[PDB]
């Protein structure tokens, strides 16, 4: 509280915002050779800074004042501008701030209090959730066919679990595990049990049958995944009485199968590191809503989270950022050394944990862009001293793109991919393949040489060169390559590369028609980092737009496509993603993920005909006490 910085919006016009920064020395003694540092997500226009010199590396901004001295009880004021529509949220302000100064002959540092930004144009409107009845069967996702009867089945801890297929072993263990964890309710193996797992080979992958009778529960499935799905439904269907030590399930016949094969969630671990325990906790939660894929975003500009034993610098340098680290801090934790990584022993532990819930893990290694952390960890391999090329990434980096003319770039990727491929049993690896900043490599001697050797005229074609290498390496390693939206354009990758389409549904279907299998993860409606309401106090970002629960539920993928259309074979399925630029703890993560995850699950699992916003809300209301028992800090829809 000695130091405070106030940010105020001064003017908002077409694609321009001007700000007033006022720094207050509230200490009793002067500041000499002082400098201000803060975290800001927007590109500050350098020609707009009015009283100082501002440097910006990603989110990390340092403002050097004009004068060497600011007196005690005095204020320093500086203006800047950005290219932006009006700020709507307080999170659009500075996340954190600090100062550096010299007391006598020694350098010092102090945290600065960041006042919430004074917004000019917050939203007046608010998303409204209607009052809702509690549905008796609070099932998310809603099964594609369920029929109910008046009678119900009551059973105690000695009902016994009978299993007549080795296919149901995994799912059975998980059911018993969760019943213990959540409800403290212990079930045991019994050849003569009332709860029965039975094989039915006529049922397709993921499909199951759940019949509850007055004195038994019978589960039927053709696959291990089907049995898990049935167990997820069962966990939601059960009601426990506290006065007794019993469980109840309404009599019903459930016949159910997944609408899409791929049903995914992606967690950004590069921007902020989340613990193994947090990842495990989330993975288990994903299985409750019958998702089958966890996409682990392990690498980006702001962190490298996966141990590569042959290149230990990637974790030793690249898993940490800070003032005293090589990599500058980003977003939060400006004052300390921030970071973390997953060891390969831990990663194997998470893989096996995921496997027990039917979750496949897909790893992502980002090239050629989004590679700042790698580059700073391996300057000897990855930097070209001679290259003077001036570029800027969409995330305000000028030094974060891999060089396809350096042999060390190929050494690095080959070693990383070898160790990732060996470590991750899923036959897939995601490579990023985001479009590089325009102009990149254009003044690189090594690239200019490679361009003449290759016979290319445009430096953008070097992305394909590097990416075709990565695809072939992965092929020899037994893996199919996955990439983001922009990989499809130019000739960069084969038609074997699975494209994760974020742009739009029509662009995705356009990609399918070119021969690529595609995953649907549109930014307009699947990005859980988006704010959940128009209130300025809501945490999140809104660059795509706000994503209130209703907009999330309205997402009906392939609604206009006919059922007999052959393009449906190109559609692997759907993913929802949590980017973590401003999400650095479990509590916030839960708040942003839930409840919208349940709407995303229903989009991947349930057919549009059984989808209904009113019905969904009743089922969600009935589901909330189960999330309460688990201590999930979801955003309360009824306030």
């Amino acid at each position: 509280s000695e130091y405070r910085v106030d940010l105020v919006v001064l003017s908002e016009q077409k694609q321009n915002c001007r700000f007033g920064l006022t720094f207050h020395n509230l200490s009793d003694q002067d500041l000499n050779s002082w400098g201000l540092t803060f975290a800001f997500d927007r590109y500050i226009l350098p020609d707009s800074v009015s009283n100082g010199q501002l440097t910006q590396i990603g989110s990390f901004c340092t403002l050097k004042p004009e004068g060497i001295v600011l007196a005690a009880n005095h204020h320093y004021y500086c203006e800047f501008s950005i290219g932006s529509n009006p700020f709507r949220y307080y999170s659009d302000g500075f996340n954190e701030a600090m100062i550096d100064f010299v007391v006598d002959g020694q350098p010092q540092r102090a945290q600065v209090d960041v006042t919430p930004i004074v917004l000019a144009s917050p939203y007046r409107e608010r998303s409204d959730i209607p009052a809702s009845l509690t549905h008796a069967q609070p099932l998310l996702p809603k099964p594609n066919h369920i029929e109910v009867s008046d009678h119900s089945f009551t059973f105690d801890e000695q009902a016994g679990v009978a299993i007549y297929t080795d296919l149901a072993n995994s799912a059975k263990a998980w059911l018993l595990e969760e019943l213990q964890r959540i409800h403290q309710f212990t079930l045991s193996s019994s050849n003569s049990g009332k709860i029965i797992f039975k094989s039915n080979p006529t049922l397709d992958e993921g499909a199951y049958k759940l019949k509850v009778s007055e004195e038994s529960i019978k589960i039927e499935a053709g696959s291990s995944s089907g049995f898990t799905h049935a167990c997820a439904t069962l966990l939601q269907l059960l009601k426990r009485d506290e006065a007794t030590k019993t469980m109840e399930a309404v009599c019903c016949s459930i016949i159910d199968s997944p609408r899409f094969r791929y049903r995914g969630m992606m967690l950004d671990c590069a921007r902020h590191f989340h613990s193994v325990e947090q990842v495990k906790r989330l993975i288990n939660l994903l299985a409750h809503y019958k998702l089958n894929t966890f996409h682990w975003h392990l690498t980006d500009d702001e962190g490298w989270r996966v141990e590569i034993k042959s290149l230990p610098q990637l974790t030793e340098i690249g898993a940490w950022r800070g003032i005293d680290e090589t990599i500058e801090p980003q977003y939060t934790h400006l004052s300390q050394r921030y970071g973390g990584f997953y060891t390969q022993e831990e990663i194997r532990d998470v893989i096996a944990f995921a496997e027990q819930r039917g979750i496949t893990i897909i790893p992502e290694i980002d090239v050629p862009g989004h590679c700042r952390a790698a580059i700073k960890s391996l300057p000897h391999l990855l930097i070209e001293a001679e290259d003077t090329t001036e570029y800027r990434s969409i995330q305000h980096y000028n030094d974060n793109v891999i060089n396809p003319a350096l042999p060390g770039s190929y050494e690095f990727i080959d070693k990383v991919l070898e160790e990732i491929a060996a470590l991750f049993p899923a036959p897939y690896v995601h490579i990023g393949a985001a479009e590089v900043p325009n102009g990149v490599w254009s003044k690189s001697p090594a690239c200019q040489a490679l361009m003449e050797q290759l016979g290319y005229t445009d430096y953008k074609e070097l992305q394909g060169h590097f990416l075709r290498h990565a695809e072939d390496k992965l092929r020899k390693l037994g893996k199919r390559m996955l990439g983001w939206e922009e990989a499809q354009h130019g000739n960069k990758v084969s038609k074997d590369t699975v494209i994760y389409s974020w742009l739009s549904e029509e662009a995705a279907l356009n990609c399918a028609r070119q021969g690529f299998d595609v995953v649907l993860q549109p930014a307009q409606t699947t990005y859980l980092d988006m704010t959940q309401d128009y209130a300025p106090e809501e945490p999140g970002v809104d660059w795509a737009n706000p994503l209130p629960l209703e907009k999330a539920y309205n997402y009906e993928p392939l609604a206009e496509v006919p059922a007999d259309d052959p393009i449906r074979k190109r559609i692997w399925g759907i993913q929802t993603a949590l980017w973590c630029e401003i999400i650095n703890n479990p509590s916030r993560m839960d708040y942003m993920i839930f409840p919208r995850l349940t709407a995303m699950a229903e989009a991947c699992w349930t057919e549009k005909q059984h989808r209904d916003w009113t019905d969904y809300l009743s089922r969600l209301k009935g589901h909330l006490p189960l999330l309460d028992l688990q201590g999930v800090n979801y955003r309360k829809p009824w306030k």
